[PDB]
């Protein structure tokens, strides 16, 4: 059993580490808006959207009961971006950098949470 504030204290720094990447977190800060961006095929390809603002809200509102549920949403965000965007694109390469940072930050936190 993990208490909400235990999860918030342990995991929020790992989310802040992603937000600190600039420009690399910029495409991920808010839900993808396909009409605004001019990419109307987005939801044909990405069935379960996820982004940093949604993860932050979930962490602030106790929606994660175990740390793996948070890890899963971060990875869903990355997998969506590697699925949708081309390998040469900014968003894909920025996703790869966020995945590197997240891997580095989450490991000691998972060890601490036991
Ligand atoms: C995560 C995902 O799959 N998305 C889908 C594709 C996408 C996203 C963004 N978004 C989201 C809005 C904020 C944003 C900001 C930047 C940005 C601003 N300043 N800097 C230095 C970078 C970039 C840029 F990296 F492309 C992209 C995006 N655009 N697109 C393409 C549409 C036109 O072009 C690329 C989201």
């Amino acid at each position: 059993i993990f208490k909400p504030e235990e999860l918030r204290q342990a995991l929020m720094p790992t989310l802040e580490a992603l937000y600190r990447q600039d420009p690399e977190s910029l495409p991920f800060r808010q839900p993808v808006d396909p009409q605004l961006l001019g990419i109307p095929d987005y939801f044909d390809i990405v069935k379960n959207p996820m982004d940093l603002s949604t993860i932050k809200r979930k962490l602030d509102t106790g929606q994660y009961q175990e740390p793996w549920q948070y890890v899963d949403d971060v990875w869903l965000m990355f997998n969506n971006a590697w699925l949708y965007n081309r390998k040469t694109s900014r968003v894909y390469k920025f996703c790869s950098k966020l995945a590197e940072v997240f891997e580095q930050e989450i490991d000691p936190v998972m060890q601490s949470l036991g």
